[PDB]
């Protein structure tokens, strides 16, 4: 279950392929909660690839319906990341994850 809801610019035909790593400005939020993760805060813009299932799997279907300069926004199921066991301490189980996602990769 992805859900994309595009803040439209960029380009919309440059997309992520496999073999391909590319760069986020992701954003963290829990529905009906705070926020708990920040690749803005940091300012190292998470590096990583494509199809080693490093990223969840809702993460990962997303980052392959986006192009370069992109900012979508997010909307997982619960079994698509933690929704059984949960992240502990950090997302409780059977959680509803938000992500604003921005891509600005290479390659």
């Amino acid at each position: 279950g992805v859900e994309i809801e595009t803040i439209s610019p960029g380009d919309g035909r440059t997309f992520p392929k496999k073999g391909q790593t590319c760069v986020v400005h992701y954003t963290g939020m829990l529905q009906n909660g705070k926020k708990f993760d920040s690749s803005r805060d940091r300012n190292k813009p998470f590096k990583f690839r494509i199809g080693k299932q490093e990223v969840i799997k809702g993460f990962e279907e997303g980052a392959a319906q986006m192009s370069l300069g992109q900012r979508a926004k997010l909307t997982c199921t619960p079994d698509v990341a933690y929704g059984a066991t949960g992240h502990p301490g950090v997302i409780p189980p059977n959680a509803t994850l938000i992500f604003d996602v921005e891509l600005l990769n290479l390659e």
